[PDB]
């Protein structure tokens, strides 16, 4: 990795662009005007890509040699990257305060502040945006996750009485859906902030290495068929096949893709009565659990909840909801996303049937259909000093108010109420409300302040 | 990175649920049903993740340790992975036949094929789809990025009588707004398979090191401002920065965000008459291309258009069209995607203004706002062999026909009037549709076959 070759190519130029006797380049991240964010994903980046020796005499011949035929000019700040490898062996002379991985805010609030500690390097401030902007990634992933968390938990509580396995109830599909592995293992380490359950493996080696558990692993999965595992048994033997895996896996839970050929029939014909010796006879501690996966999804659920219910023996809940035995759930894993899962619960409510009997899988809903734009993550420059004279700068377009950004030295406070506020022009300086929730996390090139998985997920927790 | 972390985790417990004395799993790729696709990205992942010594005793023990905790139970194939190490040296016993990347194949064909080469690994061949299906990415960035090359192709030929500078008009803005360093660079790279301006720097050095161009670099930059090099100089100093920056980069191509505080004053009052002398002095090849970036993306194109147009000497093309100076160009970088891209070129069409006056800059739209739904990307399973005898496996669920699965050994072929047909049940065996289009890519721990980025592109171009 090379910090010199891991910026917007136009920023290569900004050094020049600058007015002259420029000393201090101050700017922050907000998540503009999902009503509040969870802040998760910084510890990363800084630690992977900001800290330590990331200047070498190597990387700037390097990105020199890259910079001359990319273009067609010597454009590139070869003295300026010199001085930070000799001043300071290679360290990033960078100050980054943010607010406390985990934490939940209102949008429009400052969640991290950046600006050089040498006056040589006021281009260096937003050298570094386009890498920390990319933290949008794990804060849209775990708010988006939590969510679908808050649908889970009030339908889940209306329908049940009760919170329990709702950490379990979001399985994260997502591993095939992402656009690489380094996404992968970001995304499904945001999803873990807020659920135990994930077959994105490789979110489980980044909180080991990043963030941390007390616990051996962040996230649990469970034995589960594919359509390969399926069909290799041959189309006129599906029933063999659901035998054996169901057999193999008698004491776990155990899900199981019924949808290779007709779901209908898999669950009325082959489960409720060919196979249904085998499940009835399964611990509550490891039922089977059947997974549709196609179709229209709220249709789909309903339908196979009304075949079950007339196979096996159907209890009514504390509050008048159907309930199937514990030795039998259902996942729909197909065409989950924030939307879909809402329409499902609410579906499923309508019909009488209980949450408890359900849980989601989600792949690309839950990983890959999210933008930048989806909480408007945005880092902009709110204050310069020039001539030793600080002043407050911002953008505010004439066709757009919603892209005015904030001015001057800022800092995130508690107001009376409680809630959060986030004072302009350091006003901050002004003891009018209580300390700046702002910490410094980077400070010349070493992580001043780290958080624990443990500590995030407890900051994201839902009220109820 | 350890290969035995990188599935999604039910895949670890599959080994156990195949029918008992299977020796052959034969699985396949296709972008079921965007009529077309680029086919791109696989030769990154064989050489980055699959070739070589992927299996080692300490990748083994990781994996052990790891599943254990994450099942709570042992199902690991730890027996079958010390089989590779042991046998094998931990190269892969699988073989992947794929299409010639760059190649533009119709939706519902094969496009790469997997197999174990070695009974004892049939739970191999699908242990990798995770890591292969992510090959979604690299294809559909190339596909959508094509896409929007055939709008501008398009409508530069009609407002212009040519193509010249179309590999050019519509450049990568991506790199903030995607998920991580490593699809920056993936996604960089498909969008290069079509266009040459890209400020996503990443992309440039996997090109470099996976596929290779007789041309030091794939991509080109010019020098551009953003909003933090314009408002450091203080909201009544917009003209300062302005004057400054083109002076800076007089020789060279130069992008201006002009919309900081007001893109119709700026372009009508700053540009057009206080800054006017400095810009009708530029060279045709250092034009000044002035950067809107807020507002209706249609709307606010067309407005500054009739502003330059009133303010310097417009031109009448051959075609009929309305063309600015050469030392004046406009690039529209917000809210562009496919849909808007269109939008835009029409409406210029209908004021009568040349495509040759605009470029695109395109972000979100173009790297991060896809999924593995727009082009059905789907690995499965089409043939087994159980007790020594092959058969042709599939899934038909009843309520989607669209996830129909293919059946048996298949085959791409070029059909008598050169268009595409994809042979089931082994039925290329046949010499009715001549030679197979498939190659051997990758087979026992190595790369067979490879195609540099030339070729690639080349592949890629658009019959026009
Ligand atoms: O219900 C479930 N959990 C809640 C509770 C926990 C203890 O049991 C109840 C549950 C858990 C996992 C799964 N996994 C699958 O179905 N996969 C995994 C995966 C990954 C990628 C693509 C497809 C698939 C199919 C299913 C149900
Ligand atoms: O017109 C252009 N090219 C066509 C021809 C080629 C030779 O010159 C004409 C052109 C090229 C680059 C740019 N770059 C920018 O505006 N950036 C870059 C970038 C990156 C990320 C976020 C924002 C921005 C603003 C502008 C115009």
């Amino acid at each position: 990795f090379n910090i010199l070759l891991a910026t917007d190519s136009y920023k290569v130029t900004h050094y020049k662009q600058y007015p002259p006797n420029t000393s201090k380049v101050y700017s922050y991240f907000e998540c503009r005007e999902y009503e509040e964010t969870v802040f998760y994903g910084l510890q990363y980046i800084l630690n992977k890509y900001l800290k330590g020796k990331v200047v070498t005499k190597e990387k700037i011949q390097e990105a020199k040699d890259v910079y001359k035929e990319h273009f067609q000019d010597d454009v590139f700040n070869e003295k300026g990257w010199n001085y930070i490898l000799e001043k300071y062996d290679g360290h990033l002379p960078i100050e980054i305060k943010a607010v406390p991985e985990g934490f939940v805010i209102p949008r429009g609030n400052v969640l991290f502040t950046v600006e050089n500690t040498d006056p040589e390097c006021y281009w260096l401030t937003n050298w570094i945006e386009t890498i920390l902007v990319q933290s949008w990634y794990p804060i849209t992933v775990a708010t988006n996750s939590r969510e679908q968390k808050k649908i889970l938990a009030k339908y889940l509580l209306e329908t049940s009485g009760n919170l329990d396995g709702l950490e379990y109830k979001l399985h994260d599909f997502g591993y095939r859906g992402v656009s690489s592995q380094e996404t992968a293992g970001i995304g499904a380490s945001a999803h873990l902030v807020n659920f135990k359950g994930t077959d994105t493996v490789a979110g489980l080696a980044l909180i080991k290495k990043y963030y941390g558990t007390k616990d051996p692993v962040p996230g649990y999965s469970v034995p589960a068929a594919e359509h390969s595992t399926i069909t290799a048994w041959g189309k006129d033997h599906e029933k063999d096949a659901f035998e054996h895996i169901v057999t193999q896996f008698s004491s776990v839970p155990v899900s199981v893709v019924s949808d290779s050929y007709d779901i209908y029939n898999a669950c009325e014909k082959i489960w409720g009565e060919d196979l249904r010796h085998l499940i009835v006879s399964r611990s509550t501690q490891a039922p089977l659990i059947i997974r549709p996966d196609s179709g229209n999804p709220l249709d789909t659920v309903l339908k196979v909840l009304e075949i079950l219910g007339k196979k096996f023996p159907v209890t009514e809940n504390s509050k008048g909801y159907k309930l199937l035995p514990p030795y039998l759930r259902v996942i729909q894993g197909d065409g989950v996303d924030i939307n879909t899962l809402q329409e499902i619960v609410e579906g499923m409510k309508q019909k009488m049937w209980s949450i408890e009997n359900i849980a989601f899988g989600s792949g690309g809903g839950l990983l890959q259909k999210l933008t930048r734009d989806l909480l408007n993550c945005s880092f902009k420059c709110s204050y310069v000093v020039t001539n030793g004279l600080g002043i407050n700068v911002f953008k505010d377009p004439v066709a757009d108010p919603n892209k005015r950004s904030k001015k001057g030295r800022l800092s995130l406070h508690r107001t009376p109420a409680g809630n959060f506020v986030t004072l302009e022009e350091g006003k901050g300086d002004l003891e009018e409300y209580g300390q700046d929730l702002l910490h410094t996390v980077f400070k010349n090139g070493k992580v001043t302040k780290s958080y624990s998985f443990d500590e995030i997920r407890k900051n994201a927790q839902l009220n109820i």
